[PDB]
């Protein structure tokens, strides 16, 4: 009996706010959250309580503390089969990480369509609003290893496996609506250029290095996705507050055989929100697991990540009606021109039990489609269909990776494939080929049909010669970067300029910085000049005279491209730091905590040490963390209640807490004598927008602070933070 | 797409200071630096200039930009063998990382002994002062993955492969002189407890979590290496500035057959130096590759890492003469009792060409010894002998990992082993077994003898029954942690208190924190009480009455256990930031640069933008990085020359640069009007030890700064930094 007699070693099996209880495997934290795929995993879930410790052959172990030796100070003997199994298994724990998207975090959930889409697709999972499909979703970064940090500047992966009654459909997307390159043949060049450089393997998690910008400078097709990565889209606040996209145009095929082109979207029901660069970069040091942690904790709290699936639909006859090619994955389809139709809702409501078994071994591949969907000739999508099965062979050990529990379909699967490493299923069919008579030809082919039919490709006409040639329709590189740029707010544009400037300052060969500046001058002169100024580079008269690229189908902006132009803020699931002192005014703390609770906003009570402190009325306040232990980077807002403020007024960490929160544009609220901290952040007597202050935390104080939180950050403070040494 | 006309894309093939040129593969940067191992790798080095791009089968590629398609907008065709081989290789790039020590950085070098050691060992590499042995060295952290950060708090590995004339000897050590556990049977339990927890795979690179401290609190044999890890030993400034240790007692065997017990040491000739916690932790965010980069750039600059090999020698008859067991790897041998005898010097003088081929695929294993060395019954060493060969099998793909070029011996190797995956060597021997007559029994066994003999084990007497039992002599856990504690300076003790306090504050289950504090009360009550105060824990009367453990053979302290108690500072290879303004006083900059050059200290010129600034005399100064881009974290001291100080006096980043440097105890020097920055670091006008100030920079000003840098950090400022908001 090593557990404490009070039972405090075990978290409650009930939703609890982040930090209230230790985190736990999903099936222990939320045993009653169920779906068909989670139930199907029961056959392989292993418990532990009340069982004897054994070898893998079932032999009970008596002494798991010592090797067998000749004398208690003697040599270790070869006959210790128990030691040898334990060390052998440990020595072989690791498998190869994914080639890209090696860092990621995953959860279980379920999807349901709002209405039947039988008019446009015969896909079974979109046929009935009462049909619930289990999902497993993995979010990721792209460049860094599995041990790299979460809040880097990067594209994010958003991969969803739908366990449908007609097969697994994997929608393997990212958080921006285009990709960097046009033809899969370039993918190993692009990935090699962004990954750490080959002589020394630096830098991890960063595109701020020479070979990335060298490639970009030489391949202008990259500039569109580079604009999105340099914007605040490249540093999301959470996986819950970013958009998802399939990027490619795919087809939907209905029961009559009509094809409609489709791009897929996910809309975050929590709203779009990003960090600012200095915060993101410092957070990769103070908590390199911040997004993984925040996802798991949201789920444990009941703040389930919700997303709405949407389709952009274009009829077959309108394939050539835009200024860009629908098959070019470096071009987006502006929502001003083709709106997103809402199709269904996905809720992620349970964490895995074991990260290696379920997240690390999961295998998503965009070739995994079902009847009712089909591909197009997008030349990046076409090359993807080669890569995902082959790689999963070396990563996961052989051709039976579909039998790893998390990858298994929940529907029937039968065929004539046999053997391979790690073969689990024991086939009893007398035949392993077709056609056969010895088993009456079963399992049998199934003709295509409106429901439960075999897959048939749409009969698209192909015409042309065998060529290695880029379509001329793909040779336009600057109009969509310009559309993105003109769609951003003025503070979003400043942050783009700063992304480019910071990244190019890390490029050691100055001529590459110059070449990138020249590319920027083909997109927008204001952007090029402001980056050039930060780099100490002067545009030439030729560069000042480059004519801007044309508008996209007559658009000079599209506000759906901005994170912030259209308010969509949601405070539920956010977190506020409450900076305590050793005699807090309990009235302020009751008002603050209960207002946050009512809006589903979490609180962390911080102090200069761990333990407890005692409020004015004798209430015992438990401390979650110290000021340095849970820095302002990890919260959305900071509130300082009244009490004995002299206790913390000269505490450097408490003062810095506010200076850092202030620099990073977060709302700050100061009650009572906590308003003495106004001097630390240089706030004027009459106050300023973004700082809430009053004599007590009562009346409208918490409503004002929550209004600031719904707007995410205090953009109007940006000119004010430029000075301030923090 | 070519190179710039001026040749500025290619680094000069001569030693240059960090940042002066882009870094490059070692064979290109230093083509004249040779040793027998580096030359032997010439068979597999692949150039590139002037060569055609080809497939791996030698077919020249005409178009490496496009997949083969049926029409330029059509589907990709299966018959594109060029696309398929490029994508297939890419899809299989990754191999499993090492189970532990996955994050590491390596270089080539050479070793030679100071004098023949033939009276104590017959090992050929120690037999002649003019016989040089090539080495390859990898330094590592322990817990984090290969993409995790460098300046985490962790033990560091220090593994050296010696390519001797009588076989490869791998000395696989760490940077503290003991390990956490006594018997290899517990290694998978310990490693699992420190590694990310299994449900959610958090946290990376950190022991600051429940499972690690649960294990420590239940296994007090861990407390000695925990003390080391919580001290500033856990956060080295560079791999150049830490000690190494083989940990285990091994044997030396001379030509007469006499065995002497030995422990191995490496002494850094650059001296011992560590970061401070807040600096280390923020640097994991601002530069997660800091130690890898620093090592590479020291070798490029000619600041070659040098280390002295040292042996603590104990005769066989003195095995039981201490109050601890020599075979217990949780016990150190104090140098007050057994001096370290200097044996030789190692110099690392060339970087690899390709990180994956040389660093990632290197295989070190402590079972790789040579005649003249032998093992002992240390029960941790005994179990390591099982694990290194077996793991290198799944990691490196098969039993022929010795034929991977970095792992090959440079001496002859011939035997009857055959086949296995990726077999390179083509054996011509008609026999693959012995004894054989058909090849006259070649290759033949070789009797042992004084030189060039076959390996024979020392004939140690073994007497005991077959037991799984820990030796009673190993059951003492508190005396060595106490000796360590008492040998640290008062500031180093403060940092150990802070390291335990910070870590246990992140343990969510409070009882585990209480159980660790109870263990600390068995080591030293001052330590226990200082940690308990930061955790809001009160010691019980019983805990206040625990009797301290005994002294270690009469010692009350051993100063060789401290990083700083005995001055050993060497400024060559350190780096200063120079904060420029737009009209630098060129006389100051002249004096600064001349004094730094004389001592081998590098400079980095920083400003608020990139490009160039011009000094008062017309000198054009290229800017290495912005104040934000290369923070104070990355330098050893900060100097601010005069000039137009108004240009930077109100820059928030410039002021914060000094505040962070001040909080981190770094020397700061201010000339002329730069003294106005004294106000931001909120202290004295008469001056303060640690801040060098004068009307101009010159001989006396630079001398004073350089003396500060030789002492590493300004420990006297510690009490003044808790008030600074930084
Ligand atoms: C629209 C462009 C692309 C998007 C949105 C995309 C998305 C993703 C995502 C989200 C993952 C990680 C799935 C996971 O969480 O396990 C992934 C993995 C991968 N991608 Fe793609 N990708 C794209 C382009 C490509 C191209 C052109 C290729 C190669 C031809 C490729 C090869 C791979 C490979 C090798 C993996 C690792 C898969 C595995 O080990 O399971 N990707 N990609
Ligand atoms: C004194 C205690 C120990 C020290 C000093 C030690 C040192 C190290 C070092 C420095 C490396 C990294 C070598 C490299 O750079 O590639 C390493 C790797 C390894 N160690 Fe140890 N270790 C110790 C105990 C153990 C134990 C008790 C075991 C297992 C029984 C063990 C198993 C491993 C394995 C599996 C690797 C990965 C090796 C590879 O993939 O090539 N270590 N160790």
């Amino acid at each position: 009996s090593l557990a404490p007699e009070d039972g405090s070693h075990r978290p409650a099996a009930e939703p609890t706010p982040p930090g209230a209880q230790p985190t736990a495997p999903g099936s222990l934290k939320a045993p009653d959250t169920r779906n068909e795929k989670l139930n199907s995993l029961e056959d392989v879930r292993k418990g532990s309580e009340n069982y004897a410790l054994t070898t893998n052959q079932g032999v009970r172990i008596a002494d798991d503390q010592n090797s067998l030796r000749a004398g208690s100070r003697g040599p270790t003997l070869l006959e210790d089969f128990i030691l040898r199994e334990k060390i052998t298994h440990f020595d072989h724990e690791r498998i190869p990480e994914r080639i890209v998207h090696a860092r990621g975090s995953a959860a279980h959930g379920y999807f349901q369509p709002y209405k039947s889409l039988s008019d446009i697709t015969k896909a079974d999972f979109l046929s009935d609003p009462n049909k619930i499909t289990p999902v497993f979703v993995r979010f990721s970064t792209v460049q860094g290893g599995a041990g790299s940090a979460d809040t880097v500047r990067d594209i994010r992966g958003f991969a969803t496996k739908f366990y449908t009654e007609e097969g697994i459909f994997d929608l393997v997307g990212n958080n921006t609506p285009i990709f960097f390159i046009q033809d899969a043949h370039k993918f190993p060049d692009f990935v090699h250029a962004v990954k750490p450089e080959p002589h020394w393997a630096i830098p991890q998690g960063q595109s701020a290095h020479d070979t990335f910008w060298d490639y970009v400078s030489l391949q202008p097709e990259t500039l569109h996705n580079v604009m999105w990565a340099m914007s605040d889209r490249g540093i999301p606040r959470s996986y819950r507050t970013m958009e998802g996209f399939g990027i490619h145009t795919f087809r939907l095929i209905n029961a009559e055989g009509k094809a409609t082109f489709v791009r897929f979207h996910w809309k975050p029901l929590a709203g779009k929100a990003s960090l600012v660069w200095d915060e993101a970069q410092k957070l990769t040091g103070r908590d390199p697991d911040f997004h993984r942690r925040e996802l798991w904790e949201a789920i444990e709290a009941g703040d389930f990540p919700e997303y709405e699936l949407g389709f952009q639909l274009i009829p077959e006859e309108d394939e050539f009606k835009f200024d860009f090619d629908l098959l070019d994955p470096t071009k987006l389809i502006p929502e001003e021109l083709v709106p997103v139709q809402r199709v269904g809702k996905m809720v992620l409501n349970r964490n895995p039990d074991n990260f290696f078994a379920e997240n690390e071994q999961a295998a998503f591949h965009p070739g995994h489609i079902v009847p009712g969907l089909d591909f197009t000739n997008d030349p990046l999508l076409q090359g993807r269909l080669y890569s995902y099965t082959d790689t999963q062979i070396s990563r996961l050990g052989g051709p039976n990776f579909h039998e790893i529990p998390i990858n298994r379909p929940t529907c029937p699967y039968h065929n004539f494939q046999r053997d391979g490493m790690h073969r689990m299923g024991i086939d009893t069919n007398p035949a392993n080929y077709e056609p056969n008579s010895i088993n009456d030809n079963w399992p049998r082919e199934t003709p295509p049909g409106p429901k439960r039919g075999g897959f048939e490709s749409y009969q698209e006409r192909v015409e042309g010669n065998k060529v290695r040639e880029r379509s001329p329709s793909f040779g336009e590189y600057y109009s969509h970067p310009r559309l993105f740029w003109l769609s951003q707010t003025p503070f979003e544009q400043r942050h783009i300029v700063d992304g480019f400037s910071f990244e190019l300052s890390k490029v050691v060969r100055p001529y590459i910085r110059e070449r990138v500046v020249d590319q920027l001058a083909h997109i927008d002169l204001t952007l090029a000049q402001a980056v050039a100024k930060n780099l100490g580079i002067e545009l030439t008269d030729d560069q000042l005279n480059i004519t801007p690229p044309p508008d996209v189908n007559g658009l000079k902006k599209d506000p759906s491209l901005s994170l912030y132009a259209i308010p969509d803020g949601d405070v539920k699931g956010r977190v506020v730091a409450i900076l305590l002192n050793d005699e807090v005014r309990s009235a302020d703390l009751l008002a603050i905590l209960k207002a946050l609770k009512a809006k589903g906003v979490h609180a962390k009570l911080l102090y200069s040490r761990m333990g407890e402190v005692t409020a004015d009325d004798g209430t015992v306040l438990p401390i979650a963390a110290t000021f340095a232990g849970a820095p302002s980077l990890t919260v959305d807002a900071v509130i300082v209640p009244c009490g004995n403020i002299a206790d913390i007024a000269d505490n450097g960490d408490a003062n810095y807490y506010l200076m850092e929160a202030y620099k990073h544009l977060k709302p700050i609220a100061l009650a009572g004598d906590a308003r003495k901290f106004k001097a630390t952040i240089k706030i004027a007597d009459q106050g300023e927008e973004g700082i809430v202050e009053a004599d007590s935390a009562d009346g409208s104080f918490m409503d004002e602070l929550l209004t600031l939180m719904a707007a995410h950050r205090v953009w109007s403070r940006i000119p004010k933070i430029d000075k301030i040494p923090a």
